[PDB]
């Protein structure tokens, strides 16, 4: 297997017998990705183990793959390990089980339910702000990944399944409990390496009932979707405008489609926002001109600490620009993935059956023949003047195409209501525990080195 790109006269990094390219993860996916773009150029393969793995940055040929022949050829992600009924959800869903689910879901996903969730989700902006300035009175340095994770997985119960809890200050409640497990893998975790190097034992592993997903965890979000469903709405005159509720009324979903649907929900939304609004936050509080600019913005659009409402969020464009250019640095997915299900020539390349293709994103979002002085952050890069510039699938943190992230405005949405509630009521700026500038982990995870701490100040 390992003789494949020689073959075909791409270049890339020379692998190990059983291990293909594993070992150059040892800084993680993106120094990784990063270095192979600088030293291969446009195209390159490595081995994960005996698979195969051809890196795409030719924007045109990135189309192609993402959105002109997904599908046809490029329709699904890479199998990943044991997932027993979660290989219903549909981020993992494969071919016309996909296109089914994506369908079924779309409507769920419309700017119309997300208009009539925000209620929902300011009501938890508000609980934030309450629980922040508990600590803005304290004068402790504040870890945001977990008053964050507090806000991430209070909008996850509720826009949920109704769920209505101050997580932060109930932290055994059971709910919270299982919920708070679902965090995502580490790819690069000893488990999941032995899986790339042993991927032979993952059938073993789903006869035995063996699931990467926490059986506990799953029981519990099952039985309490089938009981908060069981009869509890045996009443109806209740109205309800939750995911679970959108999911029941377009039930066509099977049951048990449902509930695997309801977990990768909590699972790509919970410690994907904490993160993601960590990261902001950071920026914001080492450069306080940017977040004084923000800050005049919303009390422009806000005047008086007004509510944040559907329109006035997306009214606000220096916002827009910063979550932008907080996702250019740090997008968070890291690549892109789709395996090739047919020999196919595309762009003038020949892409054997099997292979999977892989686009770099964060390696593209650095990427100085795209971005001037790319490790800095800029704003202004995402204003009206200047965006006109940035291609489509160069820029790509939540993805593009069919399979892109189902989930992107709701996230957007999300952070940019908490984003407001925050900034409204509170600066935030560095501590002497603060790391800078800020390190990247090492692991598969894109996140800091250390967890960001910030001072927490009350605006009067
Ligand atoms: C800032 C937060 C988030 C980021 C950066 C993000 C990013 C991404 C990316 C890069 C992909 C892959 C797209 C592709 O392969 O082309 C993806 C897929 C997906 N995301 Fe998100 N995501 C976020 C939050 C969410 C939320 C809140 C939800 C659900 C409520 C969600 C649900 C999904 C699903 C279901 C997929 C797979 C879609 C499919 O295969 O049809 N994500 N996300
Ligand atoms: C953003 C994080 C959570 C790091 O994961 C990604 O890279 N997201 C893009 C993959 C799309 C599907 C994500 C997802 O939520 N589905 C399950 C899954 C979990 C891990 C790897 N692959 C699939």
């Amino acid at each position: 297997s390992h003789g494949l790109f020689k073959k075909l006269g791409i270049p890339g990094p020379t692998p190990l017998p059983f291990l293909g390219n594993i070992l150059s993860y040892h800084k993680g996916f993106c120094m990784f990705d990063m270095e192979c773009h600088k030293k291969y150029g446009k195209v390159w393969g490595f081995y994960d183990g005996q698979q195969p793995v051809l890196a795409i940055t030719d924007p045109d040929m990135i189309k192609t793959v993402l959105v002109k022949e997904c599908y046809s050829v490029f329709t699904n992600r890479r199998p990943f390990g044991p997932v027993g009924f979660m290989k219903s959800a549909i981020s993992i869903a494969e071919d016309e089980e996909w296109k089914r689910l994506r369908s079924l879901l779309s409507p769920t996903f419309t700017s119309g339910k997300l208009k009539e969730m925000v209620p929902i989700i300011a009501q938890y902006g508000d609980v934030l702000v309450r629980n922040l300035r508990r600590e803005a009175e304290t004068g402790k340095p504040v870890t945001l990944k977990d008053v964050f994770g507090a806000y991430s997985m209070d909008v996850i119960t509720s826009t949920s399944f109704g769920v209505n809890i101050d997580s932060l200050n109930n932290p055994q409640d059971p709910f919270v409990e299982n919920t708070k497990k679902l965090l995502r893998f580490d790819f690069l975790d000893p488990f999941f390496l032995s899986i790339t190097v042993f991927p032979f034992l993952i059938p073993i592993l789903e006869v035995l009932n063996i699931c990467v997903f926490p059986r506990e965890v799953t029981n519990f979000l099952r039985k309490s979707v089938k009981r908060m469903k069981e009869s509890r709405l045996e009443d109806t005159q209740k109205h309800r405008v939750d995911f679970l509720q959108l999911m029941i009324d377009s039930q066509a979903l099977s049951d048990l489609e449902l509930v695997a649907q309801s977990i990768i929900f909590i699972f790509a939304g919970y410690e994907t926002t904490s993160s993601v609004l960590s990261f902001i936050m950071y920026e914001l509080a080492t450069h306080p001109d940017v977040q004084q600019k923000l800050q005049e913005e919303i009390d422009a659009v806000l005047p008086n600490k007004a509510p944040p409402t559907y329109d006035t969020v997306l009214q606000m464009e220096y916002l827009d620009m910063v979550v932008n250019e907080t996702l250019r640095l740090f997008p968070i997915a890291m690549r892109l993935e789709r395996v090739c299900k047919k020999d196919v020539e595309i762009n003038g390349m020949f892409i054997p059956k099997g292979v999977v293709v892989m686009i770099p994103s964060y390696a593209l979002h650095r990427d100085p023949k795209y971005w001037t002085e790319p490790e800095k952050f800029l704003p202004e890069r995402f204003s009206k003047k200047n965006k006109d510039n940035i291609d489509p699938y160069i820029y790509t943190p939540f993805g593009s195409g069919p399979r892109n992230c189902i989930g992107m405005r709701f996230a957007l949405m999300n952070m940019k209501l908490a984003l407001i509630r925050v900034l409204q009521n509170f600066s935030f700026k560095p501590c002497k525990e603060t790391q800078i500038p800020l390190k990247l982990s090492l692991g598969g995870l894109l996140q800091p080195e250390k967890p960001v701490v910030l001072k927490v100040e009350s605006r009067d």
